[PDB]
């Protein structure tokens, strides 16, 4: 018979093979019994059992023969029996109880809750408090050895929120792609064992893209100088807008806005590149449009898209692309007969000569002179065009004089025009 009915020992969780879990003594003959004792398990509460422990037979002492292991079981009931031969008797048997007391074998263990696998991702100044992905730390030995607590590190625009059941990863700050576009986390991690185990993990964050800017043009209102009688198609300038989001978001289209200019169209005057470039679509002349201005969309692909537009003033420079022209005294092929007194004094008005130029400035300017003929007989204002008589006539003057006026204008290459004033002696 068992020296206890019941026994109950501590055995270490992990403890190597062949340790000494007990050494029973079936009470061997005690003033005799008839001998040759046996030992052996007959029963166990749970089966896992069978195969964590072993005895000798003979000398009935217990050892390890498997890893015993807290976190699956901890507690081991076993039934053991003691036999004498069966010769004339009875099986003792006694009730053995192993107690695994846990040790902290499990360290902590860092999860992350998040659709993309181990990609964290957050949108642009995505809100304060926004969750991006629940962390969930576990321990899976007891007590101390089980409780864990975990914390951010280094600075950054982010934090958690410990709960009951895990923690939440969420946005303290705000977040720009334009300036950073990803961080770099470490969730550091221990339990509450002696040494407290620890555990780290390192994660990215990528911000991902919105369209919360428009393409940036370089200037709001651009300007350019073109000559008058400029070829259709030439090229006038070039604007340039820029978008700092990402693909779609920030590609750049460029678009003229329909305006009319001088009665039709910024189309029949001017027309856009996909690149910023203003080309010339018709040829320009100073004496219609001296200046003209329009403006100059940007837009770019989001849900919705955004615009930016720029004003553009051309201003249309002068050339002497207009001869004068002569108005005054009225022409037949080119010529005006006079009458005038014979006996008429110096000075006197026999015409006044006038024309028109359109260009402006210098191009436009007019100077009267005679060019040929009876230069002698008559005088031309410079200015007015006042033709005058310098001579008196009289006794055997011939009864008809010619005279060719010019008006000529101040270009580079001065343009001209001019006629041929007949003069005839009234009596
Ligand atoms: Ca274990
Ligand atoms: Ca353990
Ligand atoms: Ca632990
Ligand atoms: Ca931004
Ligand atoms: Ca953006
Ligand atoms: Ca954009
Ligand atoms: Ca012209
Ligand atoms: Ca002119
Ligand atoms: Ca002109
Ligand atoms: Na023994």
């Amino acid at each position: 018979v068992f020296d206890e009915p019941v026994y109950t020992v501590n055995v270490l969780e992990n403890s190597p093979i062949n340790t000494l879990v007990i050494d029973l003594n079936a009470t061997d003959p005690d003033e005799g019994t008839n001998g040759e004792v046996v030992y052996s398990f007959i029963n166990f509460v749970s089966n896992l059992t069978k195969q964590m422990f072993k005895i000798d037979p003979k000398t009935g002492v217990i050892t390890v023969n498997g890893v015993l292991d807290h976190e699956e079981l901890h507690i081991h009931e076993i039934d053991v029996q003691a036999k004498d031969l069966g010769p004339n008797s009875i099986p003792a048997h006694c009730k053995v109880i192993v107690n695994v007391i846990d040790i902290n074998d499990n360290a902590p263990e860092i999860k992350l809750l998040s659709e993309n696998s181990e990609m964290v991702e957050v949108s642009e100044n995505a809100p304060l408090g926004y969750v991006i992905a629940l962390v969930r730390v576990s321990d899976n030995d007891s007590g101390a050895n089980g409780k864990v607590q975990c914390r951010l590190q280094g600075n950054v625009p982010f934090r958690l929120n410990e709960f009951e059941s895990f923690s939440t990863l969420l946005v303290d700050g705000r977040l720009d792609r334009e300036q950073r576009d990803m961080y770099n986390l470490t969730i550091l991690a221990e339990d509450s064992g002696y040494p407290p185990l620890r555990s780290s993990k390192s994660f990215a964050v990528k911000v991902t893209d919105e369209n919360d800017n428009p393409p940036y043009f370089t200037k709001p209102h651009y300007q350019a100088m073109v000559l008058e009688n400029n070829v259709p198609g030439a090229f006038l300038l070039a604007v340039s807008a820029r978008d700092p989001d990402l693909g779609m978001n920030g590609t750049v289209s460029y678009e003229i806005i329909k305006s009319e200019v001088r009665g039709m169209s910024v189309e029949s005057y001017v027309t856009v590149n996909s690149n910023g470039e203003i080309y010339g679509v018709r040829a320009f002349n100073h004496e219609d449009t001296r200046t003209f201005e329009f403006k100059v969309s940007a837009k770019d692909g989001g849900d919705p898209p955004l615009t930016s537009n720029a004003t553009v003033r051309i201003v249309v420079l002068d050339v002497n692309d207009n001869t004068p022209v002569m108005t005054t005294p009225p022409l037949v092929n080119g010529t005006a007969e006079v009458s005038i007194p014979k006996n008429a004094g110096v000075g006197y008005l026999v015409t006044q000569i006038k024309a028109d130029d359109y260009d402006e400035g210098e191009n436009g300017r007019l100077t009267y002179s005679i060019s040929e003929g009876d230069m002698a007989y008559f005088e031309i204002d410079q200015i007015n065009g006042e033709v005058r008589t310098t001579k008196t006539f009289g006794e055997n003057a011939k009864p008809s004089y010619q005279i060719t006026v010019v008006a000529h204008d101040h270009g580079q290459t001065s343009l001209s025009a001019s006629a041929y004033i007949v003069i005839y002696l009234s009596p």
